[PDB]
């Protein structure tokens, strides 16, 4: 315009606010059923799950020319167990005073703390899974460590190394949750040489040689160390392998508060998932790592009672 | 086998609760009028109430 | 002979344990409930569990 009129720059409120920077869309058909977020009620420190054990040699060649003496066998029962991780929301000074000074609801502000909360909240069930699927893993010895061979770079060649645990349970593996980094180096790998010629390079967008696709993802439960003791965690989860049980306890409060220039607003949320069954059959160890896990008393302390290693569903892949 | 299986135990937790342990019905007719109990709200820490001597 | 068991009937214990047992005439003891009752329930912020009291 000119400096005779005057110019206002017009202005705007966004509904919608910044909710993550994390890849946290794992759980059912983003994951092929590999990580299942489920909403069930659960009632104490854990919830077991006690299914029949396998009878070997069930079935036996018979000769109607003969009769012989047959050993008798007997029926055993496998538990399982699911225990109960517990998240909550630090004090959020939210005084309505901003609010109405900028002509707010307070309750805007309410709804764009359980918007933020709605995402990291997912968040924190995908990373304390993660970190408890690769205790798990190690604990039941479905680990295949590459970091130590050669440059320790992920390769197409490590993922059938990595399923190769899994004879006929290969196929049924969905998908390879990984960090971005070591895909990048993978890629990286294959961008610079041995593409379509020692590795089958960039095979689909992010999947590996099998099909199966590759979700990465900036999960700290699959980076462990730096520089040279930084190693790259991934996991081949089959279907059913993780399992999110978010039980219906959430709570939150609204204190206000006096004896200040302004209303002293805060709020605080509290919840709790059921987070169990890292695996066709693995039995976190609580007396070991006390009742309420903190994400750090797995400490690889689960149990595995699967029959075969088949059975149970997952293996990590461990590279620089 | 019963012990080669998983035996779970009947849990639940009953809604209610111990509320006393000493007999405190005695107001009015309980004590044939001995100790009265009314509802009477009053003003201040006394109520006092003058008698010829 | 109205039985109850007020612990402002008894005092002491063993040898010098001792019962008391008061005679009333009608209206004797006069119990004015002053109908003022007073219930609240205050909830915190700033701790691990939301904190709430009665």
């Amino acid at each position: 315009a000119l400096s005779d009129l005057q110019v206002f720059n017009d202005w705007a409120y966004k509904t919608m606010s910044e909710v993550l920077d994390q890849q946290v869309e794992l759980f059912n058909g983003a994951t092929r059923g590999a990580i299942i977020l489920r909403s069930a009620g659960n009632t104490g420190d854990l919830s077991e799950a006690a299914f029949w054990a396998k009878i070997q040699g069930l079935v036996r060649p018979r000769d109607p020319y003969s009769n012989a003496d047959v050993a008798a066998k007997d029926l055993r029962q496998l538990v399982d167990n699911t225990i109960k991780v517990a998240s909550g929301t630090p004090p959020i000074n939210i005084p309505p005073s901003m609010l109405r000074w900028i002509q707010k609801n307070p309750q805007e502000a309410g709804a764009v703390i359980g918007q933020q909360l709605a995402g990291d909240t997912m968040q924190d069930m995908l990373n304390n899974g993660l970190a408890a699927g690769k205790a798990a893993f190690t604990a039941g010895g479905a680990v295949h460590d590459i970091s130590a061979a050669g440059t320790g770079l992920m390769t197409q060649r490590a993922f059938n190394a990595a399923q190769r645990i899994f004879g006929d349970r290969s196929t049924d593996i969905q998908v390879w949750v990984s960090h971005s980094s070591p895909l990048f180096d993978l890629y990286d790998n294959a961008l610079a040489n041995a593409e379509q010629l020692y590795v089958f390079g960039t095979v689909n967008v992010r999947a590996d040689a099998f099909g199966r696709p590759i979700i990465i993802t900036d999960s700290p439960a699959l980076v462990s160390g730096a520089a040279e003791t930084l190693r790259h965690s991934t996991l081949g989860l089959t279907t059913g392998a993780i399992l999110i049980e978010q039980n219906q306890d959430f709570d939150s409060t609204v204190v206000d508060g006096t004896g200040k220039q302004n209303i002293t607003r805060q709020y605080q949320a509290e919840w709790s998932y059921n987070l169990g069954v890292n695996g066709y059959a693995y039995d976190i160890a609580t007396g070991g790592k006390a009742p309420n896990p903190t994400a750090l008393a797995t400490a690889a302390n689960w149990d595995k009672i699967s029959t075969s290693i088949k059975d149970t569903g997952g293996v990590v892949l461990v590279t620089k």
